[PDB]
């Protein structure tokens, strides 16, 4: 799991912290609630 592909995946681990508005993705790495 190393290519951003955040485009769902990554906000599920995050989710649990923060809410629905969490996701986030630069061609470094993942992320999440950013905005």
């Amino acid at each position: 799991l190393v290519k951003c592909r955040g485009t769902s995946d990554c906000g599920r681990p995050c989710q649990q912290q923060t809410g629905a508005p969490n996701s986030k993705c630069i061609n470094r790495m993942c992320k999440c609630y950013g905005a």
